[PDB]
């Protein structure tokens, strides 16, 4: 299954519409996708990994391979178009 990742902070108003998408895209594209939130606090080391310094932002996954990151203002349509590009 292709991957997405919300990187957040916890006190970061814009990050609430970005995580509300989100939510909406896992449960719209259940089982045919995993979504996973990473705390940039509670877990820096995965944020240092992938050069996230900015939240919200979203990351794509597939085949164990990083495919693409959003960042700054994020949309709905701009994540659901990626999501359908790597279900075929």
């Amino acid at each position: 299954l292709p991957v997405m990742v919300l990187f957040r902070k916890d006190n970061d108003e814009e990050a609430k519409k970005v995580e509300y998408i989100v939510r909406e895209l896992a449960q719209e594209f259940d089982g045919l996708i995993r979504v996973f939130y990473v705390d940039i606090n509670k877990a820096p080391e995965i944020a240092k990994k992938y050069n996230i310094t900015t939240t919200p932002t979203v990351a794509f996954f597939h085949n164990g391979e990083l495919k693409s990151v959003f960042t700054g203002a994020i949309t709905k349509d701009q994540l659901r178009d990626e999501i359908l590009k790597y279900l075929g």
